[PDB]
C-alpha cells in the first residue's frame, strides 16, 4: 500500500532569527505528489483548484493527506493552497508557508556560533505504512546568493528521511506507530561586527582608559580613583547589557570570559593603584618602579591575550 | 452509563516561560479513545477522518465530546485534528495542541524557587455521570532528556484524575454538579547562572569596592566621598533593575534580602568613613583603628554571610 | 411578554491588570437561562449541543439572543458553547469567556488607590420590552482567597440590574429605546511592596546620603559638591523612573507629592551647603551653628513628614 | 434611484491614543437606514437578525451595501451585527465596532498642540449614483462628558458629507467614480502634565543647579568642572529622552526648542566658569565682577525667557 | 490563449517602516480586470459581488485567479473585496489590502540611505502560458504629496513586469514553470533630523566639552581627568546608543565612522592631557605649547573633518 509522497520546498526567505526565543521565521513554498487514481482532465492539461474548492473536493472523498511541521511554534501562517490533478492519475498539493519554527541552540561560543536551521516535516493520521516519502529536494535559490541576515548561511541544504516512532499512539494503532520524517537543515554562522563594536572595542578601550591611570604619578589620588570606579563601572554595565542579548542560559558563552578577562585586567589596575598609594608614606618623589612595570606588563598581557582570543575562535 | 474516556498526552515541549505573568507555552498532542455503538467502516480497515470531514460527521448524529483546558490564557491554537472510527464501536479523537498555559507561582525562594507546569484537561457540557476519565498517560519523551530551556526539569510528569465540583450549575443541576478533571505536572527548577552573572557578582564586586575605600588613609576626603556615592547609587540601580525581571508582589525574594545585605554593607561603610572624617578635628593624622579594623571586619562579615546564604537555598 | 432570562457568571480568573490602558483580562464562564416553547426531545433526558450544531439550531429557527460586554476591548475570545435544551421548554446557554474589559480609574490616590474591576453585561438587538435580566449570581470561588499579581481583592462581588437609555436608537425605535443592563463590581486594593522597594526606598536612602553632606565640614568643597549633585541627579532620575508607570493623566499622585517632598529636601541641603561655602569668608571660621542644627533640622523634619504620609493612605 | 441612507454613530470610547503612529483606538456602535422594497415579516412586528442568518438573508438576494473606514489601521474588530427589517421595505443595519484609525498629526506646537480624532467613512462597490449619504447623527453621550486619558475634548462632534473622485475607477465606469464620505472630527488637545513634570521640571532644576556653579568663588576648579560636566550631560540625555517620545520627523517642536535653550544657558554657565578661570591666574583671593553680574543676569535671563515661553503657547 | 490582466494599485498610505525587522506596512486598494465569457446582468447595468456572494460564484465555476504578494511577511490583511461583472464578459476584483512587506535594505550610507520601498505581486496556480499581466499603472496620489513618517519620496512610482522561473516546479511543470510578475518600486531617502538630534549633536557638543579641557592649565590634574573619562564614557554610550537603532549588521555606516573619528578625537585629547601631565617636571609656571597649539589644532581639525564628512552624504 504505503503512498510514496515526493516533496519539494521551495524556501524564498529566513528572517526574525530571534535568539532569546530561539525561534526564526521560514517563508517558502511546499509541494506534494503522490500517484492516485488516473482522470480525464478538460483537455490534457491537468486542473487546478484553488484553496476554496478544496474543501469540496476533499468533502467528496478525494484523499488529501494533512502534513504537519514539528518545529513550528503555533499554527503556521498558511498561505494560498492549490490542488493540480494530472490526468496520469498524479495528484500534486501546492501551499504557501509562512512559519516560525524553533530549533535547539547552543551558545557556548558565543558570539563565534555554528547554529542550523532545521525543517521537520511530518505527515498527520498516516503512518509510514500508509505514508512514505520517496524523495525530497530543497530549492533554495533565493537566499543562498547573498545570506541576507545578521547571520551567514554556509553550504547547501542538507536532506535526510527518517521514521520516528510515537508511543501514545501504541495505545490505539498497534505496531503501526511510525512515521515518516522530511528534515531539512541550513547551516549558518554568526556575524561578529555587530557585537565587535558594541561589547569588544568598548571593553578594550575601557581597559586602555583604565591603564592610562598607570601613567600618572602617585599624583592626585581622585584622579586616579576616578579612573578605578569610573572603569569597573563601566565593566559592569558592560557585562550586563552583553549577557542581555543572550537567553538565560546557566552556561558561560565566548563573550563571558572575554568580559571577565577584562574585568579582572581593570580590577587590577585598581587595586595596583591602591597598593602603590599604600606605600607612598612619604613627601617625597622616588617614582616607583611598580607603576613604570605596569605601564608595559598590562598593555602587553592585555594584547597577547587578545592574540590567543582572535586565534581562537576563528 | 458513565463514558470511560481514555487519554494520552505527548508533550513536544514547554517554551516561552514568562515568570511576569506566570505563563507557559506547551506544544503537544492529545489523544481521547473511548467506545461507542458499533460502525460499518469501508472496509475491514478503520475509518480516518481529518478536520474537515469531522463537520459532516457530527452533523450526521456522532458523539465528539468537547474538552477544554483551564489553565490556557485564551482560544489555544489548534492545529490538525482527527477521528479514527473503528468498526467495534470505539472512537478515537487525537489532535495537537499550542496553548499558553497559567499556574499559580510562588516567587519567595526566587531565584532558587522550584515551580511546576500544569495542564488542567476536562470535559465540557458533560459532568462525572456522563463522562468520566478512566486513565491517563503522559509522554514526556522530547524534553526529559536535557533540559534546554531557561528551567531544568526533573523526573518525568505526574498525573491526576479528580473530581471538581461547580457552583455556576448548582443553580441547574442538583447534587449532579461533578467533572472529570485530568491534571498533568511537570516539576522544575531554575537555573541561576543568569542570575549570578547579572545581580549577584556585580553587587559582590560593588561591596569589594565600597570596602576599598578603607585602604585610603583619612586625608584625601573626596576619593572616599567618590567611593561611597559610587557604591551606593551603583547598589540603588541594581536592586531596582533585579526586580524588573519579576511581577509586582508584595513578598520578598532571597534576591531582595541579599541586595538588602549587600546595601546596608555599602551604606555601613559609607558611614563608617563619615564617622573617621568626623574625628578629622585636628592637623594631626592618628591613622585610625577604625578603618584597620574594617579591613578585617567588612571582609570576613561578607564571607560568612555569602556561606550563610549560598549555604541556604542550596 | 418581556422574557425572564437569569444569568450565572463563574469567575475562573482575573490578570493581565494593565494600568497603563486601564484595562483587565477576565476569564470565566457564563450562563443565561430562560423558559422558551416546550420541545420534544429524544427520551426524556434534555438535548446537549455543542457551538456547532448550534448553528444549525438557530439555522432551523431557534431564538438564541446576542449577549454584549461593554467594558470589553475588541470581541471576546469565546471559548466553547453549549446549549441545555429541556423539554419543558427551557433553554440554557453556557459558554466560556476571556476577554479584556475597560473601566475608568482614578489614580489621585497612587499607589494606595482603590478601584473597581466592572463587567457590563446587555442583550443586542432585544430592550427591556423584549428581554428582562431577572437575577444575577456571581460564583467567584477561585479568586475570592485574597489572589495575586499586584492586587488584593476585598470582598464578594456586587450585583447591579439596571436600564440603560439610547439615544441613537430614537431616530427609529420610539420610546424603546431601553435595555436592561447586568453591572458587576468587584472592589480591589492595591498591594505597594513592589512601588515601595523601586521608589520610596530608594528615594528615601538618597534623601538620607544627601543629609550626610553636613557631616563635613565647610573646607572640602567638592565631597559636599559631589553629594549634592549626585543626589539631586539621582532624586530627578527617580521622579522620571516613577512616573513612568502611570498614564499621563496630568493630575498629582500621593507619589508625585512624596517625590516632590524629597526632592525639594534634597536641593534644600544643597543650597545650605552652597550659602555656608559662601559663608566659609565674611564672618564664619572652620564651624558653623548653621550645619550643626542642620543635622537636626533635616533628618528630623524628613521623620515627621515621612510620619504624617504614611500615617495618611493607610 | 439613488438610495439615500441615514447613517446614526454612537461612539462608546476613545482610547489607545499612539501619538508614534498618529493612531487612535475607537469603541462605538453604527447605525445605517434606508428604505427598500416592501417585505413580510411574520406577524405585524418587524423582523430582528442577529449575524448568522444575516447570511441566508444575502443569499437569497437581500442587498446588503458593505460600508468601510478608510483612516482604519487593519480590519477593524467587528462585533455583533443586527437587522431589523420593516415591513413597509426599509432595512437597518447595526454594528457594533473597535477599529484603530489614523489621521495625520503635525507636532510642530507640541506638546500644546491640537489635534483631530477623524472617522471616514465610506461606502464600497457602490458610488454616489448608486448609494448617497442623506445625514449623519453622531451622540458621543458618554465620552463628552468627561476627559479622554491624555487629551481633552473641546466641543461636540462635526459632521461633513462630501464626494470623493477615485481614479483608479476611471479606468472603467466612465464619469461615474464619486463615492460619498461621511466624516466626524473630534477636536482634542493635549494635557502638559506628565510633560512638564518629566521634561520641563527637569530641565528647570538642571539650569538651577547649573547657575549654583557661580555663586561659588574661583576655587577649586574641579567642583565648577563637576558642575558644568553634570549638567551638560544632564540636559543631552533629557534631550534625548524627551524626543524618544515622539516619532522621527524633520520639524522642531516647542520642546525642542525649550531644551536647545536650556542647554545653551548651561553651556554658556560652563564656557564662563571656564573663561574666568583662564583669568584665575593670581595669588589673592580675588572675587571677579564677572561672577557677581552672572549670578543675576542668567536667573533673570532664564525667568523672561520662561515667561516669554509661557505666554506663548497658551 | 494567455489571459491578458490588467491591474491597477491604488496606494492609500506607506507607514510603519521599521528599519530593524526592515519591513514596512502598506495600506490600499487594488484592481484586477480581465475579459471573460459574456453574460447578462440584470439590465445592461453591471453586477456588483460583495465578498460573501463571491463564494457562491466560484462555487457555480466563476474564475477568478488568487493573486499573491512575495514581498509579505506573513498573510495579508484582507479587507473587503468586490466583483464586478459586466454584460460584456470583463470581470474585475477589487479588494483593500493592508500588509506588512519587506525589501532588501543596505544600511552602508545610513542615516543618508537611500531605500525603495516594492511590491511583488505574482499570480498563483498560473504561469505565463496561462495568465499574463498585460498592464500595471499606480495611483499614488494620497501620499505623495507629503512625504511623511520619517522618510521622504523622492519622484513617482516605477513599474516592471518581467517572468520568474522557478525550478521547484520543473518536477512537475517542465517548459512551464514560468510566472509574470508585477513589481513596484518606489524610491525614497530617509529624514536626518531625528538622527541629528539624538546621535550629531551630543557627539560634536561632546567633542566641544572634551577640547574644554585644553583652556586649564595643567595645575588641576583632576578637574581635566573628569573631563576626559567623562567624554570618553560619554562617546561610548552614545555609540551604543546608537547601533541600538539598527539590525545587527557586519557592515560599518556613516554614522559608524562619524561616531568612530569623534570618539578618536576625544581620546587624543585625553591623552594629549596625560601626555602633558608627564612633563609636569619643572615646577615652575612653565605652560606647554602642546596646549597652545591643541587649542587650534582640534577645534581646526575637527571643523575641517566636519566640513569633509557633511559635504559628502549630501
Amino acid at each position: 500500500r504505503p503512498v510514496d509522497v515526493s516533496v519539494s520546498i521551495f524556501i524564498n526567505k529566513i528572517y526574525g532569527v530571534n535568539t532569546l526565543e530561539q525561534t526564526y521565521k521560514v517563508d517558502g513554498y511546499i509541494v506534494a505528489q503522490w500517484t492516485g487514481k488516473p482522470r480525464k482532465t478538460p483537455g490534457d492539461k491537468p486542473l487546478i483548484v484553488e484553496n476554496t474548492q478544496i474543501e469540496r473536493w476533499i468533502n467528496n472523498g478525494l484523499w488529501v493527506p494533512a502534513l504537519e511541521f514539528i518545529n513550528v511554534v503555533g499554527s503556521p501562517d498558511t498561505g494560498n493552497k492549490r490542488l493540480m490533478l494530472f490526468p496520469d492519475g498524479r495528484v500534486i498539493y501546492n501551499a504557501r508557508f509562512l512559519g516560525s519554527f524553533s530549533n535547539d541552540m547552543d551558545f557556548r561560543l558565543f558570539p563565534f556560533d555554528r547554529q542550523q536551521f532545521v525543517l521537520e516535516l511530518e505527515p498527520f493520521s498516516y503512518n509510514n505504512q500508509q505514508l512514505r516519502f520517496s524523495d525530497i529536494q530543497v530549492y533554495t535559490e533565493n537566499i543562498d546568493n547573498e545570506e541576507i541576515d545578521e547571520w551567514w548561511i554556509r553550504g547547501k541544504a542538507s536532506t535526510h528521511i527518517s521514521d520516528i516512532r510515537y508511543d501514545h499512539l501504541s495505545s490505539v494503532q498497534p505496531n503501526q506507530n511510525e512515521f515518516s520524517r522530511i528534515t531539512v537543515r541550513i547551516d549558518a554562522v554568526r556575524k561578529i561586527g555587530y557585537f565587535v563594536i558594541q561589547t569588544y572595542l568598548p571593553c578594550i578601550m575601557t581597559v586602555i582608559l583604565s591603564q592610562v591611570s598607570f601613567w600618572l604619578n602617585r599624583e592626585s589620588v581622585p584622579a586616579r580613583t576616578v579612573f578605578g570606579v569610573t572603569t569597573v563601572l563601566t565593566m559592569t554595565t558592560l557585562s550586563i547589557s552583553a549577557r542581555n542579548s543572550l537567553p538565560k542560559v546557566a552556561y558561560a558563552t565566548a563573550m563571558d570570559w572575554f568580559i571577565a578577562v577584562c574585568y579582572a585586567f581593570v580590577f587590577s589596575a585598581l587595586i595596583e593603584f591602591a597598593t602603590v598609594n599604600y606605600f607612598t608614606k612619604r613627601g617625597v618623589e622616588s617614582v616607583s618602579k611598580i607603576d613604570r612595570l605596569s605601564r608595559i606588563a598590562f598593555p602587553l598581557l592585555f594584547g597577547i591575550f587578545n592574540l590567543v582570543y582572535w586565534a581562537t575562535y576563528l
